[PDB]
């Protein structure tokens, strides 16, 4: 019982991969086995994504795991569109009704809008990456008008290799004009890591300054370095380490040797990973619900070219679509289900705070709440003089 | 995607087109990588992309300049998704460089569905308050619409 | 310790080090190079002989 599915990775994924690698072996069952082809190439490339993608049709495959990029989405979503190929991915939900793609991370702007109402900002910078979308962008400028908001917008994704490093100074000394002590950051990791570093840099971590890292891993780059600095960080946390799961998941993790597993010997995971790790899950759920639900799935013939004119898509695909769809289950990211159109629903976001003794949990956001407050409520004799 | 790849087949010099915010990737990424010349009156894309030929000339620069003739320092911004996001980018950094007060809101790209419904109390919130000042960034239809 | 100092954030503009070794541009400045603060110190070997 060999499964054939397709997976495309980015040439940068390692721990995604080993976590890829680690749900294929943890999950693994006596009745089926998945048999991934990997393919490892430049996902801002629509070209090689195209033809990687009727490669892996070429092979047959029932389902395709893998990321996508703003260029390469539209070419991701049309052709599983078309040829009603499942699609499963970690990368950013898209804007609209998408069919047989599976946006395994879920929604952050419900969350970001009730901090922002939380902590009664009505001024502030928003810094936005173009490299990766500017959905939540058009979220806070609707909203500033409906909430009375200063907002001032500027795109940190346009900057040179060589000469990314002037921007940073003239950009915190232009806020310095400003005058403008709340920022909301929004990037990669690494262009995370590469921002607060130069927050320490320029000294504007200092108290009085309040920051926002919009991620669903807060604790996935490097943090502490801007622990100590006094200026408030907050943040969200889609991993919640205190889960009995999660906790016998890094037992297992840490056990791992990084020659064989990159990056997976850490304590700590990459949200991403742990979203390759429950993808597989799902998968492997959803297969398992086919064969029993006695559904007949295995194309006896070959899909063979993806670009025969007209095309003519194969029927499996929709009750492999309605199988991945109609999945429940718990995995690293919590409680996972999804809606007709493929996107998460019911999810909990941990709201998370840094503080001096590293960071803490003050609240958990839902779909429905909206917002929900831990018990939290702290008090010292510190900094209180009782009166006299 | 598919078209590309044919009449390619078929082995033209040349290929004069159109393309929307979805397939201009697909176009730009092929002829770049096939280095077979594409035309097209549509928008420019924001970025240097190679073996394409924009016809359309920036409209930008013109915007900008006018906005600060008419010396307007408050104003509205309703804007579409499907000609892109360079034009808001250019009024936001200039907002923020000439203190601009900019609302700016996208009816484009269908972004939220919400909106659709009950969306007659926002533009009337931002009618009874200030709002002199409009300017659409739309297609000719949806301008009339 | 300069590290530490940029860390906490004491390397604004306000403060002022004295680098008291034989080697000043031996050591890493870029850190505190675009803090703002004054820092000074002793260095042994002229580059421009
Ligand atoms: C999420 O659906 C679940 C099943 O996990 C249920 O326990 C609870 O109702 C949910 N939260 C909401 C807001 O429906």
């Amino acid at each position: 019982n060999s499964i054939q599915i397709g997976g495309l990775f980015p040439r940068g994924a390692d721990q995604e991969y080993s976590a890829f690698r680690v749900g294929m072996v943890q999950f693994s069952t006596s009745e089926f086995r998945l048999t991934p082809h990997i393919d490892n190439l430049e996902v801002a490339n629509s070209f090689a994504v195209t033809n990687a993608f009727c490669s892996q049709f070429s092979r047959g495959v029932y389902a395709i795991f893998g990321f996508y990029d703003k260029k390469s989405v539209n070419t991701i979503t049309s052709f599983c569109g078309t040829l009603h190929v499942s699609f499963i991915t970690p990368s950013f939900p898209t804007d609209g009704t998408h069919p047989f793609v599976i946006q395994m991370r879920p929604d952050l702007k419900g969350a970001l809008l009730s901090l922002i109402e939380y902590y009664q900002w009505d001024k502030f910078a928003y810094l936005y990456d173009s490299d990766r979308g500017l959905s939540t962008l058009q979220a806070v400028l609707d909203s500033a008008a409906e909430k009375k908001w200063q907002v001032t917008a500027i795109n940190v994704g346009n900057i040179n290799n060589d000469k990314k490093d002037e921007t940073y100074r003239s950009l915190f000394q232009d806020l310095e004009l400003k005058k403008e002590r709340r920022v909301i950051l929004d990037c990669e990791r690494d262009k995370v890591n590469d921002i607060v570093d130069q927050v320490i840099t320029i000294g504007k971590h200092v108290k009085g300054y309040h920051y926002i890292i919009a991620n669903l891993g807060f604790t996935d780059g490097d943090l502490l370095k801007i622990q100590f600095g006094g200026a408030e960080v907050s943040g969200f946390q889609i991993v919640d380490y205190d889960d009995s799961l999660v906790s016998k998941f890094i037992e297992r993790w840490s056990t791992l040797e990084e020659k064989e597993y990159p990056g997976a010997h850490t304590a700590t995971i990459k949200y991403t990973s742990a979203l390759t790790y429950d993808a597989v899950q799902v998968m492997t759920e959803a297969f398992r619900n086919l064969r029993k639900q006695r559904i007949e799935i295995s194309r006896r013939g070959n899909a063979g070219d993806c670009l025969a004119n007209p095309a003519v898509p194969w029927g499996q695909g929709v009750e492999i679509e309605r199988a991945l769809k109609q999945v429940q289950v718990e995995g690293l990211s919590g409680n996972i289900k999804f809606d007709q159109n493929g996107k998460r629903i019911n999810y909990t976001i941990n709201i998370m705070e840094l503080k001096t003794n590293g960071p803490r949990k003050i609240g958990y956001w839902s779909e429905v709440d909206k917002m929900v407050v831990t018990l939290t409520e702290d008090d010292t004799s510190g900094l209180e003089q009782k009166t006299v």
